[PDB]
């Protein structure tokens, strides 16, 4: 199975597959999934609960809807104690969108630095432009709020 | 088989659920849910369009450790209500585990105490009844809160 990538601490990005892994994540640490899709799978471990953000890797869908309520469950998780894997099929658009929305919103991060921090630990990092849009929306929106 | 309705509102925004809720899509809409907790390892959820579906992964025993989950749980659970959504917990019986993740959320982000919170979801699904496990940790939960 491949990898999970640590993105930052208590952070993981994966593809589907590594989402499947039990002993993985218990190394890792992972007490929430992020399950950026409609179809695949989550997790099976024993004590991992899953959040299930339903999309497509597709530039109509509306990911900007979820982010601040995906983003609060994650920082949740990291705050008590635990980290957090964020995973759809390819391991490339959905959940590279996700983890630079976290690193926006909870770590201070602007776009391009949180998304940098992305693509050095996964380099294949590419969200579709539509979310890539999205995700600069949300920059302003919390850059307004901020 | 369990005991009706789908869903009873809690309190504003939060709605409780058997697995009768799973086949309810449309009072879901109605009631403008944003997020589904799913808080068993087996059931499965309503298939609601785009809402966001949390799963909670415990069997209704006491020894599974509810407690462990709260945080990000009762997060996600205001995140939605905050930004004008509304929240379905949802169990397989309406009873247990649904109901103890009803009482800690009021506790943790309305400030309600444990006689408070859990009044309310008794009130709202008379029979409700988080098994002896799920109260003890609940107690502790509200010890963890009075003191932080
Ligand atoms: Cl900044
Ligand atoms: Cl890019
Ligand atoms: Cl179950």
């Amino acid at each position: 199975p491949p990898p999970l990538v640590r993105v930052a601490p208590s952070l993981f990005l994966g593809s589907a597959r590594a989402a499947g892994a039990e002993e993985q994540l218990a190394r890792a640490g992972v007490t929430l999934c992020v399950n950026v899709s409609r179809q695949q799978p989550g997790p099976q471990a024993p004590g991992v609960a899953e959040l299930r953000v339903p999309v497509f890797d597709d530039p109509a869908e509306d990911l900007l809807a979820h982010l601040e309520p995906t983003c609060a469950a994650m920082e949740a998780a990291v705050r008590a104690g635990g980290a957090c894997l964020v995973h759809s099929k390819n391991g490339r658009s959905r959940s590279a969108a996700v983890c630079t929305a976290y690193l926006m919103r909870h770590r201070g991060l602007s776009l391009a630095k949180a998304f940098q921090m992305v693509k050095s630990a996964r380099p294949v990092a590419e969200p579709n432009p539509g979310f890539w849009s999205q995700l600069q929306k949300y920059e302003e929106a919390l850059q307004a709020q901020s």
